[PDB]
């Protein structure tokens, strides 16, 4: 028996173009179509579902060579959903200075220009042998191939199109394909029985958007979906009450953060906007609206990071006193600001948001909200704060200190955080030597300088939940 999934979302990719989709919202999607060379096995040593050991995907197996190769031998006679098959040439192509981090590349797929390793070009030794290079050594190569950022694309049909309409019309090799992406509304993928894994187990999945959660909520408890996502502590009593219905929850490794638009001159310099750091309650946000569930990191630095995360980290800063020294040493005259937000987006983004609006009273700040609908994101000219979420994609802190908020970044150059020298040559340092003592070090000392200047404040990582029908097995909301 194959059911028919609905699935009700917070949001809706602009894009189905897998590294242009990299978001809350797209992953769900796109890891239906597309496959990766290899994948993590989230229950591995022991791990409650973040595990990292790599298993075999697209590579059958792999070998790293040397400090900058590593070779995967690909399964044969995978099919892309168009029949051709899929063969080392596109695995090259996926990670190619044409397609992702080559000057023209990162003008249509920007994170090719900061998210990508420092990749030479592929090696194409066969059919099924492809060879992926670095310039330089790194340890990050086979993990970042389980990635978001490691899904296969079609040589001929990717390069046809091009990086914005194979967005539109996208083709894997996935257990999914693509049937229609309405812009904002909604995105349907059906099974693919040729698939060269397990058989798929729905028939049609639709996610559809629903931007508000008691919308969500109303509409799994009337059997109009299925599964819902990006729900809170605070609903699961009442969808639990349901004997058909549950809830699962659990901290999720991203955070939620405020930032600003740092080309504006009220935020050019760090004074207000760690005025506005300072002044963040955010026990208070999270007793609540996250049932104290939600976590608060000592930091921009977090578990997952393995060899370069520091668990004796002092917490990050509360001090109404030097918010509001801050706030008279800059020139703030009581100009309103907005903050934008898509609705709840993020969840709780609407309430933490009127909650720090009071907290910014308190120190001399008038913050306005400005809430807009999907598509009605307001020119980069027009905005000033926002909210923002950045997911800790690598066992490394490379991952988002460096590859979001480092000089190759969109924080320095699309919202004009002018970062400290220091900072860009520990960012540097850090992506040229080994862990050690050095590097770890050189990372609490980014952590410090982040914590200084605020081009970002993170506020917590999220106890992310969704809700489904007991009787609804696979549950395809990554
Ligand atoms: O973190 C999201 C980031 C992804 O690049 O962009 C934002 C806006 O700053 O969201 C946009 O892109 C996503 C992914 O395509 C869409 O689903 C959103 O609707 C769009 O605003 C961040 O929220
Ligand atoms: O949805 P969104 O918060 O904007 O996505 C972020 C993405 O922009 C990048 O920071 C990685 O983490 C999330 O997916």
């Amino acid at each position: 028996e194959r059911r028919a999934l609905k699935i009700g979302v917070n949001g809706i990719p602009v894009t189905l173009e897998p590294i242009n989709a990299i978001s809350n919202v797209g992953p769900r999607i796109v890891n239906q179509i597309f496959d990766t060379l290899v994948v993590r096995d989230f229950f591995s040593n022991g791990a409650p579902g973040n595990g990292i050991n790599l298993m075999p995907s697209l590579a059958e197996s792999w070998e790293r060579i040397d400090d900058k190769s590593v070779r995967f031998k690909l399964r044969q006679k995978v099919m892309f959903h168009d029949g051709v098959e899929m063969t080392a040439d596109d695995v090259a192509y996926t990670f190619s200075s044409e397609r992702l981090w080559g000057p023209d590349a990162i003008k249509v797929i920007p994170l090719g220009g900061s998210y990508a390793l420092d990749f030479d070009e592929p090696v194409v030794e066969d059919k099924y042998t492809v060879v992926i290079r670095t310039k330089t050594p790194t340890p990050l190569t086979e993990s970042y191939m389980a990635s978001w950022m490691g899904r296969i694309v079609p040589k001929a049909y990717y390069k046809t199109l091009g990086t914005a309409a194979f967005g539109n019309k996208p083709v894997g090799t996935g257990p999914y394909k693509f049937v229609e992406f309405v812009a904002n509304d909604r995105v349907v993928i059906e099974a693919n029985d040729a698939y060269w894994g397990l058989k798929p187990t729905a028939s049609k999945i639709t996610y559809q958007l629903v931007a508000e959660p008691a919308t969500r909520v109303a509409g799994l408890i009337s059997g109009e979906y299925d599964i819902v996502t990006t729900l809170t502590p605070d609903d699961m009593a009442l969808i639990n009450s349901y004997p058909d219905l549950e809830t699962r929850g659990n901290i999720v490794e991203n955070f939620h953060m405020f930032t600003f638009n740092m080309n504006q001159p009220v935020f050019q310099s760090k004074p207000l906007r760690r005025a506005l750091a300072l002044a963040v309650n955010r026990p208070l946000i999270v007793q609540s609206l996250w049932m104290n569930k939600a976590t608060i990191p000592n930091g921009f630095n977090f578990p997952n990071y393995g060899k370069t995360f520091d668990p004796n980290r002092r917490a990050m800063e509360y001090n109404i006193e030097e918010a509001k020294r801050l706030v008279k040493e800059s020139g703030y005259d009581g100009t309103p600001i907005t903050y934008h937000t898509m609705g709840n987006y993020y969840a709780n983004a609407v309430p933490a948001l009127m909650m720090m609006i009071e907290m910014w009273k308190q120190i001399g700040v008038t913050v306005v909200p400005k809430v807009y609908a999907p598509g009605g994101a307001p020119k980069d000219q027009d905005s000033y704060m926002r909210n923002w979420s950045n997911g800790q994609w690598m066992t490394d802190a490379w991952a988002t200190m460096i590859c979001e908020f480092g000089p190759k970044g969109q924080v320095q150059k699309r919202w004009g955080w002018k970062a400290p020298a220091e900072f860009n040559d520990l960012c540097t340092k850090v992506s040229q030597i080994p862990d050690s003592k050095e590097r770890f070090d050189a990372f609490n000392r980014l952590r410090d300088i982040f914590e200084e200047e605020a081009p970002a404040v993170i506020l917590y990582q999220p106890f992310d939940v969704y809700a489904a029908r007991k009787d609804v097995h696979w549950r395809p909301i990554s």
